[PDB]
Formats: structure tokens, C-alpha cells, sequence
């Protein structure tokens, strides 16, 4: 057994935890590299051999968190807590969590087998029309681009409920084991429920009421929101499938989860006529291409006076969709090695203005890691799980302004002319402000599950329930028990947690309000940059230095002056649009919010016959 790899012996003291947790560091950088090396191997060169590799080396990472967390558990739990440092306490407390490795191995098979097949089950669902068609429709593209393309109402819902019959109904019955062992673990951990551990992560003792307090304060935004789309809609489907006063169907909203307005952007962009500025034509004929389009992002960060990326980014980084045509995930992804001396882009970029924005989110994260690399590694992570995307976006939102884009040449004027941002603020609050409600009640759902506020007779009841009751949203179909709605969404039969988008997306606006402020300017926040203020430079950087050290409330308090999120930063970014869309709605008499929630469309006249019918 390797030293390398298991712990020694140390006493429940202080001076035994600081020595235990270095050289849990030490070996930990070294085990983490291994299975990240192989990961970019695969990732950056899709094959089944390397697949093999991946696997081998995240299977000997969890051998080595069993390890070490199995002495962890034992030593200190007893006592832990009383450590002086917080810092120490932070370590001790990431590594003791064991979760499911606790279970005997005869759970640990059918809970990580159960986790597998529910993720293969996901994946692997498969929509077919009543028809022996010779081949049917994967989750994407056709069931994506059928769905956020397609206007038929009729075609729309067939498409809609196909995927929750055929990825929620093989679920249901899984769920519940995986609810019985994943608490079972747990439970040896010391969380009440895994809902317990997932709220563990924000070290806030009223975490979930503070949510709710901050999502009463977007509400006002949120419903305004929610009337112009539900008239818009209204305006193409007819009063027959939307109740002016009640909710939407979910399937009309654009995307098979209704968890994004975008694709519906084109029937109610305001002031239809100003075209919204694209560079790419001017991009091209500047010369520009890929590679460039990284050393013009470094350079933004420079003007912010922070570290420049090591030699080892332009050498490591997968800038573009690679010659030699061997396959890779093309879709961009930001990664870092934990060992220090590298960190690593992977784009695939390609010429396009959005990509240039993408390129400066993802350099972003790079910027971050770089920040608090020095920390041990059980610290380097967000200050909260929700804190890492924050920064990250933050960035992608300064460059987007035509007054950045100026800057750096790719524009002659800066024409400050109000119709033209409305109609960008109203497509970025489709993007990501009708996500606000549905980030927050999946996780509101899965606390109840977990926590047993929802037994098993009520996985759709409730659901359907705290959907409607937030997101303003209803069925396209009466729905019952015997389905599983949760199980259509990715994020459920993968377990991973909704909430910190949520979270995150409230950092982004409250952080750069703050380095606004830092920087002087004055006036619309939607028009703030942050480049070439090193004084705002200064600031941001301090908040990425604390990574997970500080409590991510202590040091959020530091940055922008509270302690705790707020709403309040967000609804001025947005004060433009929440002002024009009051008289939008004003005018033709909406309702805000839903009343007479029980209200839903009927069924199409010859459903499902009538699913292909041409109707444009
Ligand atoms: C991605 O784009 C990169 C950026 O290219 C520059 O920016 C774009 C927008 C255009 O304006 C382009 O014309 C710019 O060069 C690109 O890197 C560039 O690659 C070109 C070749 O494709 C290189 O051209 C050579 O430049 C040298 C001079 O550059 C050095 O010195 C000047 C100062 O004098 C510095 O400002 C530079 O930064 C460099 O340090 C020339 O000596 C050489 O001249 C040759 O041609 C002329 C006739 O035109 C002859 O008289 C000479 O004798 C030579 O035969 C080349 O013109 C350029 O160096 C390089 N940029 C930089 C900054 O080094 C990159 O290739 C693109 N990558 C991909 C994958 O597309
Ligand atoms: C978590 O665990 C890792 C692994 O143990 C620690 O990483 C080490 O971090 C230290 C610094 O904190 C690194 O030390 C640096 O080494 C450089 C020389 O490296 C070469 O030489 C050594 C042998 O001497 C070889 O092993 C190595 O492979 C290289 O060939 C120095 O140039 C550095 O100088 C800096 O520090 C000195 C003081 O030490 C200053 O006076 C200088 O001005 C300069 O700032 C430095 O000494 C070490 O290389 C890292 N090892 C690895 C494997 O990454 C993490 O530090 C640890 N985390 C915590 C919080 O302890
Ligand atoms: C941590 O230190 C402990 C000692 O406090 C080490 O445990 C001991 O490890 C040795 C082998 O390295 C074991 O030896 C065996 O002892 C039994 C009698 O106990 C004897 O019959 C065998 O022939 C053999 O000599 C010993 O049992 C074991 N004792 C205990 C209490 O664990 C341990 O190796 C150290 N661990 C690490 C990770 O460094
Ligand atoms: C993408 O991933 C694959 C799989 O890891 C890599 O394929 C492997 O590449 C090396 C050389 O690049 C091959 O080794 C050579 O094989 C020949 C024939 O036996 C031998 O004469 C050489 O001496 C050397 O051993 C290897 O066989 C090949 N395939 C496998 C399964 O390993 C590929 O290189 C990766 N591409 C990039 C760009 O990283
Ligand atoms: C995850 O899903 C797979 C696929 O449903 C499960 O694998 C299957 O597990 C069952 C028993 O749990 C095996 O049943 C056996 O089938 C053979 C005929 O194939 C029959 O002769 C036996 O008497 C028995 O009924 C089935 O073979 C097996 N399939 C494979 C490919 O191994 C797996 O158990 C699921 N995991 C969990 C935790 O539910
Ligand atoms: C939950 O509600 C679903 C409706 O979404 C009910 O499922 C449906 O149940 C009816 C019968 O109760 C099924 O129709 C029957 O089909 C056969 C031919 O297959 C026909 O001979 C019968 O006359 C009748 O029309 C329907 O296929 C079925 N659909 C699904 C998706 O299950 C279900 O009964 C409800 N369950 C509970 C516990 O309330
Ligand atoms: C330390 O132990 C004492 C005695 O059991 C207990 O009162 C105290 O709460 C512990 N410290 C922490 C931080 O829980
Ligand atoms: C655009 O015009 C408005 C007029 O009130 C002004 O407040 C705003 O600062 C202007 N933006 C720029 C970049 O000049
Ligand atoms: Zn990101």
C-alpha cells in the first residue's frame, strides 16, 4: 500500500490535524493530477482506449479519498469541531466527508450501479412517434432543435411528452433506492438527509429562507417578465391554449425544460427593427482567428492587473477544433490541473462574436484558479459551490458592451441608443432570468425528497406543485402519480445540485455592481466596463485570493459591503427593461402573477394524429 497514498497515524490534536492535513495536500495534488491527466487526454482525444485510462484513474481517486477519509472519520470527528483555525476545521471537514463510500459493499454496488444506470437511462432515452418510423429522436439535436425550433402547437406537446414519458417513467422506481442509500450514507456522515449535506456547502444556519426572501424580491421582475411572454404567446397560439390570467404550458415556453426563454426571443423582441450589432463580419475582415482571440482576452485581463497566463496556457490549451481531426468535446470547458504549474483552456474555438465572449467567461475561470492556487487543495474551490460560475460571468458581462467593443477596436462608433440595449437586456433577461425560478425549485423539490416533506406517493404531486407555484408554469398534459417528471431534467438522475447556478447568477450582478462602483463610473450599469481600472482590478482580485478559505459570506461582506446575498444590485442592472416591460404590461391590462392556477389547455383536436400537421 502505497505511502503515497494512505494516511499515517497522528493523535486528535491540533498539531496531529495540521500534520495529517499537509499531508493530505501533499499526496492529494498528486492523486487529483492523475485522474484530471487522463481526463484531458480523453476529453481532448475522444477514444474508447483512453476511456479506459479515465476510468482507471478516477477509480484510484476514490480509493485514496476511502483512505484518507476513513482515518479522517475515525481520528477526529469526535472533536473536530473545536479546532482554533477555521482554516483547519475547512480541511478536516471537506476530507471527513465520506458519503457513499460509508455504505457496505454490498450497498456500495447497488448505489453506484443504481447511480449509473440512472444516468444511462438519461442519456439513453429515446422518443419514437406512434409509427414503426425507422429510426427515432434523441434528446438532441432533433428533440432539442425539434423542440425550440418548432412551432406547431400540436407537434410541440407530442415532442414534450414523449421525453418525460420515456425518461421519467423507467426512473421512478430507481429514485427511491437511490433516496434510501444516498440518506443511509449520509446519516453515517452525520446530515439529517443529503438535502442537509447539499446545504451544508453555503455555511448559512437560515440558507433556504434566505432564498426565499431573495426570490420574493426578483419576483416583481420575474412576474413582469412572465406577463409579456405569456401575451406574446398568446398573440401566436390563441386564447384557447393560454389563459391570459393563468399559467403557461410548459411546452410553449421554448425549451423542453421551460428552463430558458431564448428561443422565443424573436416573437417579442422589442423594437423589431434596430438589428442587434454582431462583429463577427467586422471580426473576420479584421484578420482575426483563434488564437488571437486568447492573447485579446489575457489582454483585458492584464488591464486589470492580473496574473498574465503562464507559458504553460499556450502551450497546454486546446484553442481550436484540431487539425488533425481526431475527435474531442469540442463543446468549451475551462480546466485546471491541480498541479500548480499548469492550467488549461479547452475551446475549439471558432471565429464567431459569441465565442469571443465565451473565450473571456472562460479565461475567467482560469483567472480564478490562478488566484488562489497557493491554497491547500481542499481550499481551492469557490468560496461557495455557486461562487465559481459567478466570477466567471462577471467578466463575460463587461465585454459584451458595444463601449468595450470599441475599445478594442472592432467598432467606429458607440451609438448609445436605448432600443438598440433594450432589445440585448431583454434577450440576456429570457437567457437567464426566466432560470432563476426554475434553478431555485429543483433543488426546493430535491430538499424535499430527501427530507421527506415529499413522500413517495407525491414525487409528481408535489413537482407540478412547487413548478406552477414558482415558475408560473403547468402541464401539457394532466400529469399523475405514475409518472416522474423529476427524472427529465438532466440534472436529476445525474444528482448534481441546481441550486448554485441560482445562487451564482444573484453574485454575478452583486459583483459587478460592486467593481462598478470601484471604478467610478457612473450612470446606466449596463453600459459599465471594467477595463483598465486597476483599482477595480485590485478589489476583484482580493475576492478570488480568499478562495475557499474565508466563509463565503465573510468575505462576500468585504467585497461589496454585505453580508449576505441581495436582490437589490440585479434589479438596477435590469432597471431598463423592468421599467419599459410595467408599460408594456400596463397597457394591455395583464395579471400579474397567475391566479385560477387550476387552469390548463385542452388536449389538440386529433392528438396524437394531428402532431405533423403544417400550421405557419
Ligand atoms: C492569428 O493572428 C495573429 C495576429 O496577426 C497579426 O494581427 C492580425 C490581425 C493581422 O493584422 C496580421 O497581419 C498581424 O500579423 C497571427 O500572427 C501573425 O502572423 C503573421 C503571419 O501570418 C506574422 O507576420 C510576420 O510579421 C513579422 C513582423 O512581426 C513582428 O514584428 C513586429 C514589429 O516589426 C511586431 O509588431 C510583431 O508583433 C512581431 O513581433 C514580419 O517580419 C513578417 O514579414 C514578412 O512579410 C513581409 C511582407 O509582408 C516581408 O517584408 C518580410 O520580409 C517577411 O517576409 C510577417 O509579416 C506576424 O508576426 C504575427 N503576429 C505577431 C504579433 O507576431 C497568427 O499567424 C494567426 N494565427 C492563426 C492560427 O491564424
Ligand atoms: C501542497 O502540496 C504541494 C506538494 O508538496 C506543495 O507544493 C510545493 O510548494 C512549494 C512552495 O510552497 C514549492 O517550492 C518551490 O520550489 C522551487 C524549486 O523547485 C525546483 O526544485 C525542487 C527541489 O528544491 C524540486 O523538487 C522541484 O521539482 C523543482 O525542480 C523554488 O524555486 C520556489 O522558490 C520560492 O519559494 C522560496 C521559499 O521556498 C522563496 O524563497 C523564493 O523566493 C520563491 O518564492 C519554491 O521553493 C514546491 O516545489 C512545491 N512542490 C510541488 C510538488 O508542487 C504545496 O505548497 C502544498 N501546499 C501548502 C499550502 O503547503
Ligand atoms: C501506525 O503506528 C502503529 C503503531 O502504533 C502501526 O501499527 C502496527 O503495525 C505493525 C506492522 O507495521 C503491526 O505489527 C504486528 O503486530 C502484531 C501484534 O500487534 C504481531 O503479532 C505481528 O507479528 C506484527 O508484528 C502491529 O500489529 C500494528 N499495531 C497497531 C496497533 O496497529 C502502524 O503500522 C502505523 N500505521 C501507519 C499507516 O504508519
Ligand atoms: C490519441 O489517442 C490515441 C490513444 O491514446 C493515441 O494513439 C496512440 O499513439 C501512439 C503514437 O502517437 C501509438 O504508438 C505507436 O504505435 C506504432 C504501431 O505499433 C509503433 O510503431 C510506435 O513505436 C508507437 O508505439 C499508439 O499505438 C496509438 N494507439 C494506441 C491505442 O495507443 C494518439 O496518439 C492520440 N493522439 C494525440 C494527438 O495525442
Ligand atoms: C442496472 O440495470 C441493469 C440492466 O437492467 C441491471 O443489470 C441486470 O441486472 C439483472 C439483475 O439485477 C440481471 O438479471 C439476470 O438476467 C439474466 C438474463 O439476462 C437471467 O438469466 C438472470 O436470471 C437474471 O434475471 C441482468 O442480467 C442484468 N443485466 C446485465 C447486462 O448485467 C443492473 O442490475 C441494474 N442495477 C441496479 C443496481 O439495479
Ligand atoms: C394516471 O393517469 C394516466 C393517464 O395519463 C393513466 O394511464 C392511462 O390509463 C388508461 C386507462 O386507465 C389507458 O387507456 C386504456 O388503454 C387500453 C389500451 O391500451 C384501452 O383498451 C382502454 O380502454 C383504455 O383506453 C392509457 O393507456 C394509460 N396511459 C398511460 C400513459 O398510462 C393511469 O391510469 C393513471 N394512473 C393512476 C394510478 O391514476
Ligand atoms: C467543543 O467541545 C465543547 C465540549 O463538548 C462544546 O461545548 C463545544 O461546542 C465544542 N466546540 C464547537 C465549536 O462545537
Ligand atoms: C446614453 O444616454 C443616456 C442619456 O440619459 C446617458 O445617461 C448615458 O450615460 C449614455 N451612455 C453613454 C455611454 O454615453
Ligand atoms: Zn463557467
Amino acid at each position: 500500500l502505497d505511502p503515497g497514498l494512505q494516511p499515517g497515524n497522528f493523535s486528535a490534536d491540533e498539531a496531529g490535524a495540521q500534520l495529517f492535513a499537509q499531508s493530505y495536500n501533499s499526496s492529494a495534488e498528486q492523486v487529483l493530477f492523475q485522474s484530471v491527466a487522463a481526463s484531458w487526454a480523453h476529453d481532448t482525444n475522444i477514444t474508447a482506449e483512453n476511456a479506459r485510462r479515465q476510468e482507471e484513474a478516477a477509480l484510484l481517486s476514490q480509493e485514496f479519498a476511502e483512505a484518507w477519509g476513513q482515518k479522517a472519520k475515525e481520528l477526529y470527528e469526535p472533536i473536530w469541531q473545536n479546532f482554533t483555525d477555521p482554516q483547519l476545521r475547512r480541511i478536516i471537514g471537506a476530507v471527513r466527508t465520506l458519503g457513499s463510500a460509508n455504505l457496505p459493499l454490498a450497498k456500495r454496488q447497488q448505489y453506484n450501479a443504481l447511480l449509473s444506470n440512472m444516468s444511462r437511462i438519461y442519456s439513453t432515452a429515446k422518443v419514437c412517434l406512434p409509427n414503426k418510423t425507422a429510426t427515432c429522436w434523441s434528446l438532441d439535436p432533433d428533440l432539442t432543435n425539434i423542440l425550440a425550433s418548432s412551432r406547431s402547437y400540436a407537434m410541440l406537446l407530442f415532442a414534450w411528452e414523449g421525453w418525460h414519458n420515456a425518461a421519467g417513467i423507467p426512473l421512478k422506481p430507481l429514485y427511491e433506492d437511490f433516496t434510501a442509500l444516498s440518506n443511509e450514507a449520509y446519516k453515517q456522515d452525520g446530515f439529517t438527509d443529503t438535502g442537509a449535506y447539499w446545504r451544508s456547502w453555503y455555511n448559512s444556519p437560515t440558507f433556504e429562507d434566505d432564498l426565499e426572501h431573495l426570490y420574493q424580491q426578483l419576483e416583481p421582475l420575474y412576474l413582469n417578465l412572465h406577463a409579456f411572454v405569456r401575451r406574446a404567446l398568446h398573440r401566436r397560439y390563441g386564447d384557447r391554449y393560454i389563459n391570459l390570467r393563468g399559467p403557461i404550458p410548459a411546452h410553449l415556453l421554448g425549451d423542453m425544460w421551460a428552463q430558458s426563454w431564448e428561443n422565443i426571443y424573436d416573437m417579442v423582441v422589442p423594437f423589431p427593427d434596430k438589428p442587434n450589432l454582431d462583429v463577427t463580419s467586422t471580426m473576420l475582415q479584421q484578420g482575426w482567428n483563434a488564437t488571437h482571440m486568447f492573447r485579446v482576452a489575457e489582454e483585458f485581463f492584464t488591464s486589470l492587473e492580473l496574473s498574465p497566463m503562464p507559458p504553460e496556457f499556450w502551450e497546454g490549451s486546446m484553442l481550436e477544433k484540431p487539425a488533425d481531426g481526431r475527435e474531442v468535446v469540442c463543446h468549451a470547458s475551462a480546466w485546471d490541473f491541480y498541479n500548480r504549474k499548469d492550467f488549461r483552456i479547452k475551446q475549439c474555438t471558432r471565429v464567431t462574436m459569441d465565442q469571443l465572449s465565451t473565450v473571456h467567461h472562460e479565461m475567467g475561470h482560469i483567472q480564478y484558479y490562478l488566484q488562489y492556487k497557493d491554497l491547500p487543495v481542499s481550499l481551492r474551490r469557490g468560496a461557495n459551490p455557486g461562487f465559481h460560475e459567478a466570477i466567471g460571468d462577471v467578466l463575460a458581462l463587461s465585454v459584451s458592451t458595444p463601449e468595450h467593443l470599441h475599445k478594442i477596436g472592432l467598432l467606429d462608433r458607440v451609438t448609445n441608443d436605448t432600443e438598440s440595449d433594450i432589445n440585448y437586456l431583454l434577450k440576456m433577461a429570457l437567457e437567464k432570468i426566466a432560470f432563476l425560478p426554475f434553478g431555485y425549485l429543483v433543488d426546493q423539490w430535491r430538499w424535499g425528497v430527501f427530507s421527506g416533506r415529499t413522500p413517495p406517493s407525491r414525487y409528481n404531486f408535489d413537482w407540478w406543485y412547487l413548478r406552477t407555484k414558482y415558475q408560473g408554469i403547468c402541464p401539457p398534459v394532466t400529469r399523475n402519480e405514475t409518472h416522474f417528471d423529476a427524472g427529465a431534467k438532466f440534472h436529476v438522475p445525474n444528482v448534481t445540485p441546481y441550486i448554485r447556478y441560482f445562487v451564482s447568477f444573484v453574485l454575478q450582478f452583486q459583483f459587478h455592481e460592486a467593481l462598478c462602483k470601484e471604478a467610478g463610473y457612473e450612470g446606466p450599469l449596463h453600459q459599465c466596463d471594467i477595463y483598465r481600472s486597476t483599482k477595480a482590478g485590485a478589489k476583484l482580485r482580493k475576492v478570488l485570493q480568499a478562495g475557499s478559505s474565508r466563509p463565503w459570506q465573510e468575505v462576500l461582506k468585504d467585497m461589496v459591503g454585505l453580508d449576505a446575498l441581495d436582490a437589490q444590485p440585479l434589479l438596477k442592472y435590469f432597471q431598463l427593461v423592468t421599467q419599459w416591460l410595467q408599460e408594456q404590461n400596463q397597457q394591455n391590462g395583464e395579471v400579474l402573477g397567475w391566479p385560477e392556477y387550476q387552469w390548463h389547455p385542452p388536449l389538440p383536436d386529433n392528438y396524437p394524429e394531428g402532431i405533423d400537421l403544417v400550421t405557419d
